[PDB]
């Protein structure tokens, strides 16, 4: 009575108007696709992470090819064992965070109108040189997986309860204000590594993606490739310039969005404002289940 | 005996390994799609431009929806009547060309390895201010349609004969060396207008598209959207930086590519080198048919 107990402690059906193939909306032969991936994995010795939400995201990332879903699934299970992800919430301590946070922000803050936790990344402010004095790329990546594990174990279940429906994804906002060719080159390895970790071991976890303060050449390229990108990806990716407030306020309440991005949400500066904060439904006693409160 | 005489004066079958749906390769039910669009248009009063190559390009631009092909076809026929395209080769004289060519290059020069005429556009060198003294956007657009009409009436048929196979498309090379946000804004209207004229009244005329000397932010965006653009479009579009020679020499011979782009082709400077030139198979007496030599 632990995983089963956890799964039924929060809503498990995505909203009715959600993309097909998502939990509670799968019907078009995909039910049979789901009820096949579970059989193969049960025989292969696997016991955990076989819930509807999990396998469905694996089936969704691989167009519902039950064969490729097993591959992607085993390969991810291989990775969690090697990397020690299963014990990352209690093994790893990013005690350098207060020291380096200002050079590469990274922080979660409340939710958007769909219940998704909002993740902010001020990539344009990054200062790797000043960061390499304290930490290392390896540790920053451990922090990335540590936060991903907080999202699934604590944040998502709490958000589901607060929104009345599932919520398997997050809403991310990346700020490019301040990027240069120089710093862009200095972060490529971390970005390429972080990209590998999520769309392979955390697929379908992205629900919406916003890039604000994107430079002209960059923003222009998107405006020309729009008609050639699949409609499924243009529904999630948003590339906007210096005028982004109206768009953001259209997805995130206003009382939920930080004042710096055109909203009303203010974090007390006498306890690490925004950068060192982690406030949202997951810190509200009435939305915390049998898994207890997430770490800090 | 004029259009019929013209059509059989040059090869009419695309190479065997070409994209399906192209003349001489259409089979998969598309033959019936072709032999339907012609019937509807014959009843609608249309007499010209009903050859396999034409209608097939219209069917290809609209995924083979015979219904939308008729719409796109009539709408283009409407446009040629209004604009006076049918008589553009003899009505319009871009006598300002020698004066303004240096501010917005534009020139055709020989062919690539597939027989396609190569079109060069040094957009990054554009100087609209210096150009507005002499011409106007309206005239530049008339020149664009005048050149398009030389491509189909003279250039393509000559290239077909020289390559031994059809050739319905052109190979374009756009140079961004020298662009600014400023000049990018100063040319948006011409580019937006020119884009409207080709993919609506000259569809499937683009076979390959190369953008060289693309700025970093711009080039980067393409490298991230690559996996999301359809494989049909990534086969035609190439976005490269300052190192483009190897790629170009891989598509265009070397004796065909101008020295400035990393090749061996040199045009005599005592008669308008490149900018004011128009040399290729269409100026070779042995590749000119009953349509005679193209104008200058
Ligand atoms: C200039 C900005 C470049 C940003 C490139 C993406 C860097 C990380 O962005 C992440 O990429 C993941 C891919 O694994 C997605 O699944 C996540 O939703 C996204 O937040
Ligand atoms: C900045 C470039 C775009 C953001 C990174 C790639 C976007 C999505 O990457 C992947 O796309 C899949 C779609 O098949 C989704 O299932 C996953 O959520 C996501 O990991
Ligand atoms: C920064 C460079 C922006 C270039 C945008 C494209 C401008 C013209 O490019 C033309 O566009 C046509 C679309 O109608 C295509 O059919 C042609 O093949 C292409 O040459
Ligand atoms: C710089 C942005 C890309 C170049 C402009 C758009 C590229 C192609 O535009 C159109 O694509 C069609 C494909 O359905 C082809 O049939 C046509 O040749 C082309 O007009």
């Amino acid at each position: 009575q632990q995983e089963k107990e956890f799964l039924e402690s929060y809503p498990q059906n995505c909203p009715p108007d959600a993309l097909p193939g998502t939990p509670g909306n799968l019907d078009s032969a995909q039910e049979k696709a789901l009820a096949e991936l579970r059989k193969l994995l049960e025989d292969a010795g696997f016991i955990e992470r076989l819930d509807d939400s999990t396998l469905l995201r694996f089936l969704r990332a691989r167009k519902f090819d039950v064969q490729l879903a097993k591959e992607m699934f085993e390969n991810c299970e291989k990775w969690r064992k090697d990397y020690g992800t299963d014990t990352i919430l209690q093994d790893f301590h990013y005690d350098e965070k207060p020291l380096i946070a200002k050079f590469y922000p990274q922080y979660y803050h409340k939710t958007d109108k769909d219940g998704r936790p909002v993740y902010f990344e001020e990539l344009g402010a990054v200062n790797l040189h000043e960061m390499n004095k304290v930490t290392s790329e390896e540790r920053m990546l451990k922090n990335l997986v540590w936060e991903y594990e907080s999202v699934v174990q604590y944040r998502l279940p709490a958000c589901s309860r607060a929104a009345g429906h599932l919520v398997e994804t997050s809403c991310t906002i990346m700020d490019l204000k301040g990027i240069s060719i120089s710093s862009a080159y200095s972060v490529m390895s971390y970005v390429r590594e972080a990209s590998y970790i999520s769309q392979n071991y955390y697929p379908e976890r992205m629900g919406k993606f916003y890039i604000i303060n994107a430079p002209f050449g960059f923003s222009t390229a998107f405006r020309l490739f729009k008609p050639f990108l699949d409609p499924v990806t243009v529904s999630k990716i948003f590339i906007l310039g210096s005028s982004y407030q109206k768009e953001l306020l259209k997805q995130i309440p206003a009382e939920n969005l930080p004042v710096k991005f055109g909203g009303k949400s203010e974090v007390d500066e006498s306890k690490g404002g925004l950068y060192l904060s982690d406030i949202g439904p997951w810190r509200d006693p009435k939305y915390i289940g049998p898994e207890g409160e997430a770490p800090e």
